[PDB]
């Protein structure tokens, strides 16, 4: 019994939709939701997506208010829609996924998952739902995540963090952690061993290991001193160089986030969304070195030292191909008298 | 219970609002209102009002669809809005009226016509109601109309043609002329005698009289001679002067029409709207004679030849006030040595 | 090696897409796109769709520019996409189908037909295309059309018309009448025995038998005398009744097309599209006539006569099912005493 | 002499409109009005509300520029319009009224306040404008607000607050506190004895007691220990219980402010508005604790406590209702054995 | 070999337009830029010029990505257009010229600067380019800037700081510091010698010598006292007086930097654009002190010393011209009994 009114009044009177009875008036102009209210038109919702203004604002009234994967998590799985709930895009602010299923009468390509319709994409499927996880047993292809064990099903630990409402966090009040399984062709495939990114603002960043506390405290030459990273190039790859017109290094999100505590930068995120791998082109307040396209990553410092210290350096250039977030991320390895030179998320 | 999606049901399946239980999916794009039918999205409405896309859409949805006063009547009376109907002004493609009683909750000052913020303003009864007699006997402020006598109160018959659906007709299977009554204050007003604009069209003008029958078949010279119209300047205020790069007279819609049988012209309606007296940029195609403001009225010419005959013509210039369509039109009227120059409705 | 400036160009050079190479500059405002010529913005496509402007540009400068099948047609055979060609449905000023197939990058879902997400697709071939019937062959479900025999398959002739570039038409210079083919999982299907509408406008009316001929010369009482058609009420179908405030029946063009030239009449267009049957508003403009859903199918009257005189009338009200246009069309008839009292295509 | 231009020339030379003679060239696109300066055009004004672009442009513009009292008194006293004046809502980027009085011909309803039209509004009246106490004795609804005594009217004290220019703030080099008056019906109605919200931000919170000051620097036990607050629930109600999935009380802004300073939280604000009682969708980011609706008032500490502390606590549920801002707010306390479990604004 | 998916590719793959080869699905809406990633759009570029979007879209990705002049020294200097390269507007978001020469066919007015439309234009050049050096000798009209000597042109050494990606800055690892070259009518001109504003921010303000040191570590009366500044009015010029409700002074970006540390205030920046005298509109959040139009300016606080010593303070009011970032900056001069009341810049 849907209506723009009545998603109107759940958004006016539970902060989302809820199912309520009700309606409220509306007005739309532009790409603008408003309601009255004591004789005055106020905003409930501005369209930046694609979609037309009332579709939106229902997609995102409807949209998961439990901690959910990252949308690069289920990008990087190739989920292409998800079962009867709306996966928000809080970055782009709009849904992550073009249609929906048992959602919204305008988006809709189904009312159930089982329609065949659904059987070539890719559904993403909640295992803290009723029937979700028997969905995903007779879907041909999906993604489905769950709190605990699914008799028979081998599992893949997926990342400690999930999004609550657009924020990133590691749970405590709720599960965050869930177990991750795919189907591809109605058959069961083993996802891989996978690294995680962390997920971490430059902002407020925050150490999450010794490693990662003694690289913000210590000194660059101490630091790799400690650690035995001596010809490892970190000081180019990590800590970054901003000797030069063009910006030398800095891949890590972790030495974007220390050089942040000396001086400012800018960082123009030219493809606004969830990735494994961003790419900034970043301007250095101080020194004025820049760069056009410099990929980023947030691995733990841990992870990255594991990764770099486990390649052979015996050659000048190389892809060194890792499984990160699902997805397999390629890196340009770059040697001279073994010893790295640099090593940065290949820009394809 | 209104809604965006139940006004679109209705109006899909009954071609207009009629309380129907029901919705279909809608979308809302720049100022148009689409539904999806098939996969596939079919424009509702296009809104060309200064009012939000779905408010638009509701009023006009939910339009009076039986034979109603012109709007340039409404106007002349001084109409402040309807009770419980919404007045389409089809010359605007919008409401007629800036709010409602009764009919949408973005536009409704009132739900009934009988609370106190209705009081100062002029509320326009229909008698076909059920009950709007008797409002409008309580009502301080009313215009109302009738198809019959109201027990004691002293009627004005009104113009024979009413505007049913935007089409302009005097009826044949439907009552077109109303007996009309209005209250100022609680007093029943003593309505002016008037005459009436015809509300014809240039491009399917038709004579509503011998005089009118004559003027389009005879010759100028000869209609003027069977009339007695010599002195009275018929040639340049009804024929029209094309000899001249400003265009001479041509005030009266039937001299238009004669007009358009033989030659085009334009004729810019710079101020779009339903009024007694018509202002419009005349370009005569054949000669190229024009005039930027030829005020046009759509008198009877036997009503405008009598307005013109009860004229003292010992004066150069002065204005000449004529009770049409209830409101009070002042014509210029230029003489010399006793006979008519010009006779023109009055540019302000 | 698609872009903006090159669709232009083909536009602006070729009058639409012909794959030729070069750019012309051009501006995008509002949902309009323009050209330089000379310093100064000409507009090449104003977008009424509800695809970006840019998008629908490209589609509809990518149009079938043959005679193809009519929009209603392909609806009606269950059309979801057209292989390597945009329908262009001129009724609605968008493109007919929501997605591509080798036609634009942002609405493509696959190049080749042959591509596993069609197969659950009805996919849209023609046989005039080299390799289409062959394509049509190997889909599991698609509708062909072709000028002549396809070894094997039985064909189902379709309607004398087809339209070219939005003129609906009989060719003579041009085949217009196709075989059509139907495919449901693989399965060649058996079409139908179908009527077809005539597809006729109502300005320019053409009588197509010589019952059409005598319809529209000779007074309603000495047709129906003529043709044997006391009892059948064509006088309330056929020639409507606009004696009350309801307007009576009217739901056969050529009744619409007779009325016509005797009188003007309002036809509101409220679900704008190609459909077998149409609704609209009626507002007769020499009665006042009117009604809020007039039903309309354009029947060559022959047709209608054979179907009407095919039906038992021994029962107060039932559903005529008729296939029309290779669907389903339910009718209501009504009868008293063994005669028709009204037979209109039902309103669901 | 009103004009965009001359509007347009007093905000570029003056700040704000300030009845100076001139004109600067001004140009409109989108909802944004633009100025040329050297030859680019630089925004002047865009328009967030729904009014016209350059009827809002010409309110703002007009706005009062001195301190103001804040929206949400106005709109708990019922103020309808103002008089002479525009109170622009900064929260909502848009006028605080629909129409004006003696301000712009778009919006004007009136110029004078004395016109009958006004006489049903409560209009606002200012008593630091000349004649305006005078305006508001002869107005039969409003609301005025004064500096000092008014001969006869028994004055209401306002809160200390007022808005200059967005800034709430309590004045030093301006007067922010007011007496208030209202009229109802031609009669002066004594205003209730009120608390008033303290206006503060989340980010910027400062203590205004000595309550408040070791609210901020005790630690939850020994606080509730000093001022007797044992069995109040101060530890769900002010200070949050952030445990479960669902976010446990915390109403009071100073609970907000104290947890801020440890972990940030996102506050989704629903219906931005100013009002005494606000509804927030907060989502905790330390822990994931969240709630859909939590009602959050800026009472003084000192007063919430005095308010919940005179409570009759014997009862399991009741509504608490306290006048706040002049408006009565309805709390919802729940009680258990005598002691309180929560004691929150009521959600309607 | 322009387009707007090309474009659109150099943007994704590059950062910004690179000369590279290749297209990406683009979709325009509203305003604003997408490309589809992975099923859905993401935003690109959204357009706050009053350029077409893809027009506007095209001159950001050609934007000068080199340190170049702050758009208000090419204002002062006369700059109309630049040689082959977009000036980037970062503070208004939009090209800080017109038309281009050599950069997008929408906005080219030629594709050489030694096309004869230029010739009354001042091109600006730039000497870091092969052949621009000789463009400014051969052009009529034009303003050049180079790292080093240009033979027999005497140069003009300009400020310290330029704008690297909108990014104001004192180069370490790029060259910064340009000479300026100037041609009127074939004619190269005597640059004036100039003071030049500071470039800071209110927010991240530094102090650039010892006085400004001291000035924000010092109170008031001391610093005074040290730099022999009694009878100048820096109480009232620098550090303002917010003690009546009109702000006094507050005129030098350093005192309002001094300020913002103790307590915030609003600056309304009603003409936002870069210039060397900046307008507010000011209020102080503390005080409710307020003005409609503070002139800031950013001077280094020994230049502004060095200016207001230099006056003979013999005379009631008078205009003070001083020539900064090369234009005539008006003062008024207020002075009383040989000491000054008020110094600031002059409001036209
Ligand atoms: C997360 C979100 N809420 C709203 C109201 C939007 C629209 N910009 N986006
Ligand atoms: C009379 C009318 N019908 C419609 C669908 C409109 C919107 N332009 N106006
Ligand atoms: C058939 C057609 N041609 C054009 C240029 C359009 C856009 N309204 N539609
Ligand atoms: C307070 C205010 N000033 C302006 C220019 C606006 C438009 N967003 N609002
Ligand atoms: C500098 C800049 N980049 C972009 C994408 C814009 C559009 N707002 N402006």
């Amino acid at each position: 019994a849907m209506s723009l009114e009545n998603v109107a009044f759940n958004v006016v009177n539970k902060g989302h939709f809820d199912g309520q009875q009700g309606e409220v008036p509306v007005s739309i102009i532009n790409n603008t939701v408003y309601t009255k209210v004591d004789g005055v038109d106020v905003e409930l919702f501005e369209n930046k997506t694609t979609l037309p203004v009332n579709v939106a604002f229902e997609l995102w009234a409807k949209r998961n208010i439990k901690p959910v994967p990252e949308v690069k998590i289920l990008n990087n799985l190739g989920v292409d829609i998800a079962a009867n709930t709306v996966i928000w895009d809080y970055k782009r602010d709009a849904p992550a996924h073009i249609s929906t299923i048992g959602v919204c009468s305008m988006t809709d390509i189904a009312k159930k998952p089982t329609e065949t319709i659904c059987a070539p994409l890719t559904v993403f499927f909640d295992g803290r739902v009723d029937g979700q996880v028997d969905l995903f047993r007779n879907a041909r292809n999906g993604v489905l995540i769950t709190e605990g064990s699914v008799k028979g099903l081998q599992p893949s630990v997926g990342p400690k963090q999930a999004s609550l409402n657009g924020v990133t966090l590691i749970g405590e009040a709720v599960k965050t952690q869930f177990n991750y399984y795919k189907k591809v062709d109605g058959v069961v495939q083993q996802l891989p061993e996978t690294y995680f990114t962390q997920s971490r603002n430059l902002q407020e960043f925050k150490p999450r290991s010794q490693m990662e506390i003694d690289f913000l405290e210590l000194a660059m030459d101490e630091f790799i001193e400690r650690y035995k990273l001596e010809g490892y190039a970190f000081e180019h790859i990590v800590y970054g160089d901003f000797s030069h017109s063009q910006l030398g290094g800095l891949h890590l999100l972790i030495g974007l986030a220390k050089r942040f505590k000396e001086s400012p930068f800018e960082l123009e995120d030219f493809i606004p969304m969830d990735s494994t791998v961003k790419n900034y082109f970043i301007t250095d307040a101080q020194t004025g070195s820049s760069k056009c396209v410099c990929s980023v990553i947030d691995l733990l410092l841990d992870d990255f030292v594991e990764i770099i210290k486990s390649q052979d350096l015996s050659v000048v250039s190389k892809v060194v191909k890792v499984t990160i977030d699902y997805t397999e991320i390629s890196f340009m390895l770059w040697c001279k008298d073994g010893h790295v030179e640099t090593f940065y998320p290949k820009l394809q």
